[PDB]
Formats: C-alpha cells, sequence, structure tokens
C-alpha cells in the first residue's frame, strides 16, 4: 500500500527544474522524472511553472511540487488505492484536480504519480515494468516487439541558422534483423554524418542541439536529405536505412500559406505555397529520398491539407501538432482520414490511463503509434518500457547522442536481451508493429 | 555472496560502445556502466576496443566484455570474495590481469566489475553508496560535504572554431550556502549565458559541445572570459560566482614554447610563448577576472613551468594530464611542488582501490581533489557518491545540460535533500572540503 507519495525538483536535459516524484509501498521507493511540456494550453494538459522571474527564469516547479507534496499525497494516501488499477490511480488524480487540462494541480504534478504507480504495481506483481505496462493496454505479450528507433540526426526550421525550414530529418534503421543490430547501425551513420558535417561546415557545424542531431547552416531539404544519403552510403548500410520528416509544419504557416523561407526576413510572398503545392513538393523529395514517414507536413488546423495529400501519400503520416494526444482531436483526425499514425507525448495529456486509452483508439482504427520523447528529457526511462508493452513498433527518442536520449535506447538493448526468443524487431513492419 | 558477473555493451553519451557490468548477490542486481577512457597508454590504465572497423567505427568493446563474461566471472565466483572488501576485490582483479596498464583485460572490463562491487557492499551493509565510500577511504562522516560543481560553459580549443586556445571555462557557484542553491545558481548563469551567445554570435553559437558548453567563435581568452562576466552580471549573480579554466595546454605546446594560435594554421613562431611568458598571460587573466583554478595551465612534462608558476600563483592549481591519476605521477608533482589538487578519472587508474588510495596520498600531502566525468560519460551516477564520500568539495561534472551530466547534479540535489542538517555546502572552502 502508498505509505507515501513526496515530490522534489530535479533538472532536465536543458537545465530547466522538473518534477520526480517518489512513491513509497511495503517494497521500496518507486520514482518518476516528468519530461518538460507546456505551460500554456493548446488541447492539451498543462504544465505548471512558479513563473517567478527572479528564479530559474520563471520555470520552478516549485508550485507543482507543493501540490504534490500537499494535496495529493495527503489525499492519496487516505484514498487507500490499489496501485495495480490504474485506472483507478488517474481517476483518482483527475478527480482531485477537477479541470479539463490539469490547470488546477499541474499535468507535471500528476503524471508524477501516475507514472511511480505502474512502477509500483509492477514491483508488487512481480513482473518487468514492459510487461505489466501490456497488461493495462492488452497488448499481445507473444512475442514482444522491440522498435524501429527514428534517431534525430539532423535539424532545421526554429533550430537553426540557415534557410531551412524543415525541423527534423531522421533515419530510421528497418533492414536491421535485431534492436541491437539497428542501433549499431544507426549510431555509425549518425557518426558518419558528424564527420561530414564538420568537414563541409566547419567544427561549429559539430556541435548539437537539445536532441542529439547536428544544426549545420543548410538552405535547402535537398541539401540535407543528400547530406543523410552521403551519411548512409559511407556507413556503409545504403538500403538498410530510411529517412523520417518532421516538418513542424505550424511554424511556417502564415496567412493560409507555407512559407519556405521563414527566416527570411524579407521572405517573397510570391513564393509561399498552398497546401496543393506543398503536397507537391513531398511527393518530390518523397521520390527522390527514401522517406517513410512525414510528421506535421501541414499546420494543426489545416484539415483540407491533411486530408488532400493523406489521399496519395502512400507512407505513414503523422499527427503530433493536430492531435496533441487528445482523443477529442484523434477522433476527427480518424474520422477526416488526415494521417495515419499518432506521436504520443504520455505528458500532453499528463496521465497513464488516458496516454494508453489514446493508443488503442488510434490502434483500432488502423493507426500506427510513434511514442515519443520531449525537448527537455530527463534520465528516465519509462518511454522504453511504454514503446515495448504498448507493442508500437516505433519510438522516437533522439539522436544516438546525449544519455537522456541513450538512457532509453540502453533500456531497450537490455530488454531485448532479456526476452530471448520471445522479442521480433518491428523491422519493416513498424507501422504496424501491433498487429505483429 | 556474488553468484553472477555479467557484462553487455551500452552506449555512452556519444554514441560510442561501453561496458555495463552486472553483479548478482543475495539483495539483487547491483550495475555499473564505465565512461570512455584511453584505448592507448600514457601512464594510464588502458581501455580495450575491437578496433573492428566495420563496427562502430572500430570501437567495440565486445572483447572488454568477453573479458568480463569469460575470464574475471568464472573466477571472481569461484574466488568467493567479499565485496565489502574492496581492496580484495580490487587486488583479485588486478592479479587476474597481472599488467601494469591493465592491457591484459582493459581497464573498462575491470572497473565496470570493481564499481559493481561497492553499490552490492553498500547494499549488503544496508547504508547508502556515498556512505559506504566514506568508509572505504575513512573520511570524516560529521557531517559530510557537498561539492561546489564546477560548471562547463564554454568551450575553445580542440573544441571549436575560432584562435580561442584555451579548452574549458568553468563557472564555480562559491557563494551559494546550498547544494541546491549552487546549482540554480549556475543554471541561470549558464541560460543567461546561451542568450547572450545567440545574440552576439548567432543561431549556431547555441548548440553545445560534448559537456553541455557552448563553443562559439571567439578569437580570445578575454573575450570569452568577458562574455562569461557579463553573464553572470546578467544573472544578477555578480561576486557569487567565480570562474575555473581547463587550460589544456598539452595541445599548443611545441618546441618548448606554446602557441596561442594553434589553430593558426600559419601561426608566427615569433609569438609562441616560454613557460615564464605564459605565468605572465596568467598572471593578467587572473588579475582582470574571478579565476579562482588554472587546470594544466602547462604541458605533462614540463616541470619546470608548473613549479615556477606555483609559486606566485596564489589560486587553486590542477594537475590532470600532468598526473594522469597515477600516483607515481602525483608523488613527482607533490615532491616537485607542481600544483595543489588533483583531477581524480577513476578510470584513468581503472579500479575504485586505486582511485581512493590516489586521493589520499593528495589529502595527506594537502592537495584539495576535483573529482570529474570523462568526454563520454553515462546515465550511471556514481561520482555523485564518490565525491560525497571522499569530502572532497568540488566536483567538474559538465555543464547543466546532457543528463549524462544532470544525472549526476540531480543525485547531488538527493542525497543533500536526504542528509538534513549533516551535511554542509564546501562553499569557499572548496579547496579543502576535506578538512571542513
Amino acid at each position: 500500500a502508498v505509505s507515501k507519495v513526496y515530490a522534489r525538483s530535479v533538472y532536465d536535459s536543458r537545465g530547466n527544474p522538473t518534477v520526480e516524484v517518489e512513491l513509497t509501498t511495503e517494497k521500496g521507493v518507486f520514482r518518476s522524472i516528468v519530461p518538460s511540456g507546456a505551460s500554456t494550453g493548446v488541447h492539451e494538459a498543462l504544465e505548471m511553472r512558479d513563473g517567478d522571474k527572479s528564479k530559474w527564469m520563471g520555470k520552478g516547479v516549485l508550485h507543482a511540487v507543493k501540490n504534490v507534496n500537499d494535496v495529493i499525497a495527503p489525499a492519496f494516501v487516505k484514498a487507500n488505492i490499489d496501485v495495480s488499477d490504474q485506472k483507478a490511480v488517474d481517476d483518482f488524480l483527475i478527480s482531485l484536480d477537477g479541470t479539463a487540462n490539469k490547470s488546477k494541480l499541474g499535468a507535471n504534478a500528476i503524471l508524477g504519480v501516475s507514472l511511480a504507480a505502474s512502477r509500483a504495481a509492477a514491483a508488487e506483481k512481480n513482473v518487468p515494468l514492459y510487461k505489466h505496462l501490456a497488461d493495462l493496454s492488452k497488448s499481445k505479450t507473444s512475442p514482444y516487439v522491440l522498435p524501429v528507433p527514428f534517431l534525430n540526426v539532423l535539424n532545421g526550421g526554429s533550430h537553426a541558422g540557415g534557410a531551412l525550414a524543415l525541423q527534423e530529418f531522421m533515419i530510421a534503421p528497418t533492414g536491421a534483423k535485431t534492436f541491437a543490430e539497428a542501433l549499431r547501425i544507426g549510431s555509425e551513420v549518425y557518426h558518419n554524418l558528424k564527420s561530414l558535417t564538420k568537414k563541409r561546415y566547419g567544427a561549429s557545424a559539430g556541435n548539437v542541439g537539445d536532441e542529439g542531431g547536428v544544426a549545420p547552416n543548410i538552405q535547402t531539404a535537398e541539401e540535407a536529405l543528400d547530406l543523410i544519403v552521403d551519411a548512409i552510403k559511407a556507413a556503409g548500410h545504403d538500403g538498410k536505412v530510411k529517412i523520417g520528416l518532421d516538418c513542424a509544419s505550424s511554424e511556417f504557416f502564415k496567412d493560409g500559406k507555407y512559407d519556405l523561407d521563414f527566416k527570411n526576413p524579407n521572405s517573397d510572398k510570391s513564393k509561399w505555397l498552398t497546401g496543393p503545392q506543398l503536397a507537391d513538393l513531398y511527393h518530390s523529395l518523397m521520390k527522390r529520398y527514401p522517406i517513410v514517414s512525414i510528421e506535421d507536413p501541414f499546420a494543426e488546423d489545416d484539415w483540407e491539407a491533411w486530408s488532400h495529400f493523406f489521399k496519395t501519400a502512400g507512407i505513414q503520416i503523422v499527427a503530433d501538432d493536430l492531435t496533441v494526444t487528445n482523443p477529442k482531436r484523434i477522433a476527427t483526425a480518424i474520422e477526416k482520414k488526415a494521417a495515419d499514425a499518432l506521436l504520443l507525448k504520455v505528458n500532453q495529456i499528463g496521465t497513464l490511463s488516458e496516454s494508453i486509452k489514446a493508443a488503442q483508439d488510434s490502434f483500432a482504427a488502423g493507426w500506427g503509434v510513434m511514442v515519443s520523447h520531449r525537448s527537455g528529457e530527463t534520465e528516465d526511462t519509462f518511454i522504453a518500457d511504454l514503446v515495448v508493452g504498448l507493442r508500437t513498433g516505433q519510438i522516437k527518442t533522439g539522436a544516438p547522442a546525449r544519455s537522456e536520449r541513450l538512457a532509453k535506447l540502453n533500456q531497450l538493448l537490455r530488454i531485448e536481451e532479456e526476452l530471448g526468443d520471445n522479442a521480433v524487431f518491428a523491422g519493416e513492419n513498424f507501422h504496424h508493429g501491433d498487429k505483429l
């Protein structure tokens, strides 16, 4: 039984405060660390920041920590909840908060307790976390599926100088036969990309962005794409490795048009593109490069560009900003045949029960699910166990650099090794790893 | 009793393979992850890499993993060693290897087992690791000392474009009264430095180097120093925060002279400096900026420049490359009054017993000890517990960015919170935190 709920402030991969919760039970102390989320709300669970400019640039989570310590803890202990009953845990928490975006208590206070309890339930059930997660979500367990990691190697957009508008360029070793093998291949291409970058753009080009990719001053998508294809060729893994794009198109959508030179700052409106001209530029790229996934190709409310595009896409289309892990937003998205894969960010919704629910509805409509990291990650490896229990077949967790990224990839190495013949790598079936 | 010793390959913060060892005992599985070290040996324990160019760019540790699995494990189990008896563990391991630089078995195979056993001993003794470490080293335990963290904020040297020869610029919040307070202050200066950098050098200037600092194209030490002082001023922590320098002077020493424009590549030999002219440039910087620590100010065998300088330094002088955590090298260094602080890199020597021994001899000569991270770190937080048990008062573990760095700073937050009034922050007494 839960005898104590405690929260403290710790730092995230960007040096910003975040919430760490500790749950005590007769089996020990279970901990969770929350990735840094949004504190101003779309259709998303809100994260609560002190706003005190004289401290941490106004990003303490001292309140959020007080909410755990002062409100949840007391109530939760007395509630005598069975941690095994996750829905009960979550329902408890949501009822305590009483708002729709966890703005009363803060999504950060709530999620920390929600995740610590699944750790506590797995201990108690005496099963590895991934297996407990498979039980909560009613996933097939024979065998388990190891995901194709979508490794960030290069960034543009709001992440760099240069005129490159698309935000992330990812590589996906679909051709490997094991997770260990895909991770080794992925690191060699990455290491090769770094060499070429330092070579063609200079030593400063070697520095990494928040998630581990390089961010040289590149001018076009083709330029960036060409560099990655060269790196694939040089690591000698030509044909085994694919590309994934995160366009973050919400960033350059203005006036019902898309500005590919949004860092302009003298961008010719004669040159902005409509949904359909943009669809045309992606078709082009798609014919020339091994792209198998495009994330947020159109803006978060540009429903008709999604649908139109989606009709002839023929590759995996991931909704991230369009759906914001919101089931009302997921249902429309499905209804409209806007995409076929959901980017799941557990902290965009704030609770493990609602995260699982959002994956299940996706799966029921034939969508795939890409589990994802946040910009501000921690040393917590929870998403490694979740992507395995959800059986999704694909995770987006950073470049094979910075341990907030590698902690998760190391954890999948370990689970893989532990499952023996009870594990299969999703490979080329990443889209539908759930149906393998 | 140790019932099983197992090793696997996992990745380090740079995406390169490294060794993870698991030790099983009747209390559970204790794990350790080794930072990436040297595989070609100075006067240092050698790290063993497969050299197979067709795999991980020739950096697998598959052999090293075989050494654990195939040689140590079998032998160690049968030896029936008491993990509590650390010296016995280490002596066991060294005897198994039989070379002076752990080149038989690989320092990476050996250290992993050496550290897993101290974890196992602490479990068994039912004490926190830091307390077990305090027992092995016979450190005062009342109260414990929390260190001043030396945070890397900016890099030059072999780490950047620009003509700046000095390698690392660190900030040290000596004026804080708690570790939690020093870490918050340190992050605000850091965040402020990032803003200024992006401002004055452009968006690419915002990308971080291996350890978390920025690496803009700076021309001189003064330029870099001025930027940090501005950042200190803007975070509003003027006077509470000091600067630490790592010159890595071995990198620009040529012909018995020091080339401050070593990226030249047309560097005027008319302009190289002798020991004594270099001593003069540091004296200058020291008068103008709040510098309290200089690391490797002269080259690793330039004994007379060290001594001369050391005579009038009046600040902490850290030997890193000069001593390479080697006690024969430490004794000369002491004998010669070359410096007064040792940079301790547990993996430069390969064993916890020898690491502690090297700190004790330093302390006996009145030197201070700065515990340090490696370029290629992991998610393992062992150095957080070590700096507390050794009672050194100062640790060098990266910028407050990248979780291979923050994992250790988060761990010190936790220990601090746990010690209650039994902990003091070394503050301004960082040099001698051992004597507090």
